[PDB]
């Protein structure tokens, strides 16, 4: 079935998107309408390089919901 849920893979496809202003702050949401993700460095990782980032364990999602897209 459709899983209407954010991919692993389109959430690492917006990780690089974002790369220059990632840090322990949220992201803006990926989207300006519909269901996107937030991501930000998790406060113990601050210190990692950023070719040392876990997306498991280093990087936390949040699901964010826009108004509704327009036609």
């Amino acid at each position: 079935y459709v899983e209407f849920e954010p991919s692993d893979k389109h959430i690492k496809e917006y990780l690089n998107k974002i790369q220059n202003s990632l840090s322990t702050e949220w992201s803006p949401c990926s989207v300006t309408c519909g269901n996107g993700i937030q991501v930000r460095i998790k406060p113990g990782s601050a210190n990692k390089p950023k070719d040392e980032l876990d997306y498991a364990n280093d990087i936390e999602k949040k699901i964010c919901k826009m108004e509704k897209c327009p036609h």
